[PDB]
């Protein structure tokens, strides 16, 4: 079930989100708020079609894609840049390459049991996040 990323995932850890945001040139006042925020990931996955929402108390980031289909991603509410994005499977890891102004920009997202791992990369900065599958009703 390592390819099934469906559901709601609640952030457990967030390492070096500051460096990732700084590499994206996000302004200092925004980073000061954003580094503290818990995030939630909501994934609606139907085969290779993904609809994703990353939410917080401050701002949300939405991106939808089909595995294997390059798309024009506009990173609204993050750094507000246009990139050419492609998501593919490398094994059971979902890998996105975002070609554009910033070198070495992309992300890798994968399941281990009840945990979702996400590594966000830009240039020489890597942010490593872990989310836990939302607790089901009592
Ligand atoms: C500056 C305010 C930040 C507000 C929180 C929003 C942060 C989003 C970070 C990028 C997440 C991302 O691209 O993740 C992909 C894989 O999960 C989306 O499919």
């Amino acid at each position: 079930m390592t390819r099934d990323q469906n559901g709601t995932w609640e952030m457990e850890s967030n390492e070096n989100f500051e460096g990732y945001m700084k590499a994206l040139d996000i302004d200092f006042a925004t980073r000061k708020i954003a580094v503290r925020l818990t995030q939630t990931k909501v994934i609606d996955q139907d085969g290779d079609n993904f609809k994703t929402k990353t939410t917080s108390t401050f701002r949300n980031y939405d991106v939808d894609f089909t595995v294997g289909v390059e798309f024009d991603e506009y990173t609204k509410s993050l750094d507000n840049r246009h990139v050419k994005a492609l998501v593919t499977w490398e094994g059971d890891v979902l890998v996105c390459v975002q070609k554009g102004e910033k070198e070495n920009r992309g992300w890798k997202q994968w399941i281990e049991g009840d945990k979702l791992y996400l590594e966000l990369t830009c240039g020489d900065q890597v942010c490593r996040q872990v989310f836990k599958k939302k607790l089901v009703p009592r």
